[PDB]
């Protein structure tokens, strides 16, 4: 039982989603830009991911620029509420499995929380080899 907060327009997210599938599981896909987590859910995700709230913020997007978020003048709860109101600020993808939750940047971080091994070699969209046929990480 796996959930991915996915952005089809993200190469990292597309690579992550294909690695999930290559472990033999079809995840529940949440298109977070349109169906963001609730506050409670986002707070839990952040806790489980082991990163700071700021580390989840995606840079180079309109609200990051216009709200001035690069500046260190925001508490964690201020940043969480911005993410909820502007979901493009939530970096991607976040994956939840029975083993744990991770921000899968780079995509192969997802290998930590997938329960079943990749079923064969995996190469990212751009040609970067991730696991070989034998299952060894490169
Ligand atoms: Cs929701
Ligand atoms: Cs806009
Ligand atoms: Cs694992």
């Amino acid at each position: 039982n796996i959930t991915i907060y996915h952005n089809p327009a993200s190469g990292t997210s597309r690579n992550t989603l294909e690695m999930i599938r290559n472990s033999g599981t079809e995840p529940t896909i949440i298109l977070y830009l349109e169906n963001p987590p609730s506050r409670d859910e986002l707070v839990k995700l952040i806790a489980d991911m082991g990163i700071s709230v700021r580390a989840l913020l995606r840079k180079n997007v309109e609200p990051y620029e216009q709200l001035g978020l690069a500046e260190d003048k925001f508490t964690d709860d201020q940043l969480i509420d911005f993410m909820l109101q502007h979901p493009i600020l939530i970096n991607r993808p976040i994956v939840v499995t029975p083993l744990g939750t991770r921000l899968c940047r780079p995509s192969e971080v997802v290998l930590d929380i997938l329960q079943d091994a990749q079923k064969g070699a995996f190469t990212k969209e751009d040609g970067e080899k991730v696991v070989d046929e034998a299952g060894k990480r490169l």
